[PDB]
């Protein structure tokens, strides 16, 4: 069968839920899972995601994209996107020097556990182009010179509107990314960091958090804004380490680490469960 | 504010979520939490938890009642339940010797983490008057004399019916209950128990588990039943354990366990997120 | 530098870290990890795992060999065992239907997570020769027919042999291993299974697990042995399960249950950390 | 029987567990746990702890304690520690306004759970008195006037001099201590408090945290220190939250989660598994 996937965000007010189950309904459709949530019982964001099924999902879909929206969405400022199953996003992976990432995603996604569709991998480095080709998978290979990083992205962006990308997932790429390139990309840039207790600004803090005494590694999968600001954090999970552990032992449990919370996120992402407004989401799991 | 919650399970159709928030939209209720799950996409069980606010939740209420059950429940052929959180159900708790599971929920009961109303104690053992004392509930020492045993389970009862018990709780309890007592409290009545991998029937599991060399412990709360079989599951987990622990460890280990589990499913059939079918539960967190 | 890793058991006597430290120490090896296990304060067996590098653990092996056989050993009664972390151990594969355990495995062994030289896959079916070749791993397929086991067991007996296994992975074989040829491989061949709470004999575990309403499913790794019993169990884990899943999802989560935690055995026993006695097992992790 | 613990710290150095156990045996002690640790494989700093059993640790300790100190520790340049689990650790409890993190330690001590000999509570306010008395434990209330801070901290060390406090546990106490004071008591004041990922530094963590999305809140125990760095950290946990629990929920989550993380290194340092060189710790569990 066919799901789709129904993602609402907007001011909340007594009768959303009444009026989008009602008009659902109405339509024909069986409400296979519902979700919600609202930032403060009055006043506030009112978020939900609805996936239904429904008998002939295909040219019933414009229509039923036009009736929400003059019937449900106009009539509460609705923010939203109806999203199918069958839809496979076309997506791009951006790496550099470390493989832990970029490997678990390719592995993941050839025994179909993230339902994407990879067009490409792009990297300044050539390191990953034999393991990546092997998966029968594009390994594009543009170096980013100094001063002459508009040169590289140029490229970059051109390879992703040329394949139709509309996810890019940064798997460990170690450059920066200027604001006008991320602006073509609003909420479709998936990132990954390490993260300590306390937070270690500096050279090294995978030298920095053994040398303070650590009991845990932190890893943070978020979303990429121009803003100043790291954007929207989709989900931070960490794993325990001791005295035992050496920078060593420490860089490999990280990278297992980044390798799964990064994998999470974009599954999540791919399954249009991340819904997001200001600079936090609403992760339906 | 008064949260009300609506508890509701019936045959799984189109429409129910509409005709509910509806119905809640119509009467001036926000709702602040809403939950739903279905056995089966068509076909199957539904359910369904409303958490709402709305204004005057008193004289409001036996009307709230008749119309959702005119108007909604008798439609849908729902079993349903309005509950209050300003309610605080009259509890009970039966124990014997064990004390790890009697003191977690009244420790978890005095720093106000569990929302009932303890009534009494009851014990076929008097080891834990001083401990129930100190903490100004009633402590009830009724033994359980061999094939005196309706002679004892009579008392309890009358108690109970005294009190008001609305839920009783097994706080390792090692007495086993005629079904003419369970038959007075249809899930209402939460026990808790060890669980292995493999399941150890025997004298001194916690010795044969180890004698095994398990690397787990389980706990399993559920509802009890005349039937002949466990009644529905409310909560599993387990604690990790290795060649380390002893006999002795284990035991400490699944206590701890044990009084962890209990109170997690009696805060939660307390906070009215436990929805019964069949022989299963569907846990609204 | 090599690291060398002396495995100890036997009867537990004062004096037996005394004995074996001195020992390390007057050949002029610097212990790196140390770990000791005693079953019972008075008496039982005691347990022991040192990794330690040496100068020169060149042909000065055997007489470090013969040292602690004569000096140490013999005195102790121990049942002991020096390897070389370098020592990669060849293992075989078994593998029938499911896919799951054997992709994770392969890919582990494949980013190097799994120190052991994988020497081929046998399987009772030819569907994974395709993705198991694309490893660079020999791909045997031996059919099973009722009435024939026979015949089947006394090849891969054959390709065994003839490769010098010294580790047999079962990821996921459906077919039964004779009491004869687990008796060719004590304590060498590693199983993966389905666990329960409760536990189910029949049809369709993952069905009458959703039937029971269970909120955990496990997973136990153990070595294979001759007699009726399960063998010693290495690894069990957990996941949480709940209404949200259903019975398609909880396979699911069951697969990545089983495959996690099989490699996880797998990997503690290429690292040589598992030592039996009796039916049970030390981790030292 | 009467468990006896030898903590060591020293410059790794081969035959460091050579010595140490064959001192032990020859003294006819017997190990019942062993646990070591070395920083560096070359150089750096060797760490360890052996708890043992031996008969008639009666006087016959000093001896014990002399020979040690004569045969192994000079010779090895360590610094170590022999405690005996029967020296139940005088040690006095700091509280402010929240009582989460008191209330905690009071039940677990009087459940057991803590081995340790509460001799008082001290707070700046009063409103904890009635409860930490119903412990039997004395209550003294120190205020803090700004700029009679001096005399308060006088007053509160006369306590806990008069008492003889070993262990000084802050249960989230608002106020500051001059270096003065926690000159007083080297490695001998633990301490608890909030931790996020990104970190916080202003008013009201649980709202600049809620603000930014996390999905983690972390709490850290630690030594105090004199100087300006936070003391070495003890142990460092965390609570996934998400888009369901609100900003009241958050804190509650982050109760409970800094209520059990300090009781964790309490226990931890009570039973004597906590070593500190620089400003890091090594906890043998």
């Amino acid at each position: 069968m066919e799901e789709a996937r129904l993602l609402v965000t907007c001011p909340d007010r007594p009768g959303i839920v009444a009026a989008v189950s009602g008009f659902l309904y109405a339509h024909g459709a069986n409400i296979t899972d519902l979700q919600q949530h609202s930032t403060d019982p009055e006043g506030g964001t009112f978020f939900m995601r609805v996936a239904f099924t429904a008998s002939h999902l295909d040219l019933a879909r414009p229509a039923l994209e036009r009736a929400f929206q003059e019937v449900v969405a106009s009539r509460f400022q609705m923010q939203w996107r109806l999203a199918y199953a069958s839809e496979r996003k076309r997506t791009a992976i951006l790496v550099s020097k470390p493989a832990h990432a970029l490997l678990e995603l390719l592995w993941r996604y050839r025994v179909g556990e993230l339902p994407m569709e990879l067009r490409l991998v792009i990297s300044n480095h050539p390191d990953h182009r034999e393991e990546v080709e092997r998966f029968g998978i594009p390994y594009h290979h543009v170096p980013v010179e100094k001063g002459r990083k508009e040169e590289a992205e140029e490229r970059i962006l051109a390879l992703l509107e040329a394949e139709g990308v509309e996810l890019v997932v940064l798997a460990r790429y170690m450059q920066i990314l200027s604001p006008g390139f991320v602006e073509r990309f609003p909420m479709r840039i998936i990132n990954i960091h390490h993260s300590f207790l306390p937070a270690f600004a500096g050279a090294d803090p995978y030298r920095q958090a053994y040398e303070r005494g650590v009991k845990l590694i932190g890893a943070t999968a978020h979303y990429v804004t121009e803003e100043l600001d790291q954007g929207p954090i989709i989900e931070q999970d960490v794993v325990r380490v001791s005295h035992r552990h050496s920078v060593r032992e420490m860089k490999r449990l990280g990278r297992e680490l980044e390798r799964t919370v990064l994998a999470r996120a974009v599954r999540w992402h791919l399954e249009d469960r991340i819904l997001v407004h200001e600079n936090r989401t609403v992760v339906f799991v």
